[PDB]
């Protein structure tokens, strides 16, 4: 009865609210909350929890209660090179959920908690290594705790894909290397276009647990 699911806040001149636009490009319009979301701001990224009340109107999908959400935090990419790999490391994580949307790439983990050092998670370009011949794109998320061994605790981070993304038509689709903490280093491989079929499904203790 409830949808749990990413969105992107987006606000135009002519409305006097923000609204959500959903990874399919469906935009909702909020005509009940049960939080707060008038202060969003355009391009925030939510993991939220949706009541889809009826059709909506002016180029709005549907209507919408907005029941609860957690901000996500939006990265861009960044250039991996001999100068800053090792700031950047490329420590074990536990990955519990990683896709590719239009604009980003979606990942839920396990981080340390800080103790006292913030984890950072990244998602590079290795400029360290040659082109490859495939038509992929070729990334690298690289974990690094920061000297903080405490207790792991779940995250979300949405990286921006920009030209790695599924609007660059020469791309067959796109690669992310990652060191797992059970297992050897790995290539998660998502086919260009996306279909829907990578999304995983999410009910509200994945949203609680976030908070």
């Amino acid at each position: 009865t409830v949808t749990i699911a990413m969105a992107t806040v987006e606000k135009q001149p002519q409305y006097d609210a923000p609204y959500l636009v959903l990874d399919n490009g469906e935009k909702l319009w909020v005509v009940q909350h049960i939080v707060p979301y008038r202060d969003l701001k355009a391009g925030e990224r939510i993991f939220g929890n949706y009541s889809f009340l009826e059709a909506g109107e002016s180029g709005f999908a549907y209507n919408i209660r907005l029941n609860d959400y957690t901000l996500v935090p939006v990265q861009k990419i960044i250039g991996l090179n001999p100068d800053n790999m090792d700031s950047i490391g490329n420590m074990k994580v536990q990955i519990k959920d990683m896709w590719p949307s239009d604009d980003y790439l979606n990942v839920r983990f396990m981080l340390n908690f800080p103790s006292p050092q913030k984890p950072i998670l990244n998602l590079v370009v290795n400029e360290m290594i040659p082109w490859t011949k495939d038509g992929y794109a070729h990334l690298e998320l690289r974990y690094n705790n920061n000297g903080s061994q405490g207790r792991l605790v779940p995250g979300m981070v949405s990286f921006k894909l920009d030209d790695y993304s599924p609007e660059n038509s020469e791309l067959k689709g796109i690669k992310v290397l990652v060191n797992p903490v059970d297992g050897e280093e790995k290539t998660y491989i998502f086919s260009y276009p996306l279909t829907g079929e990578d999304v995983p499904g999410f009910n509200p203790l994945d949203l609680a647990e976030l908070k």
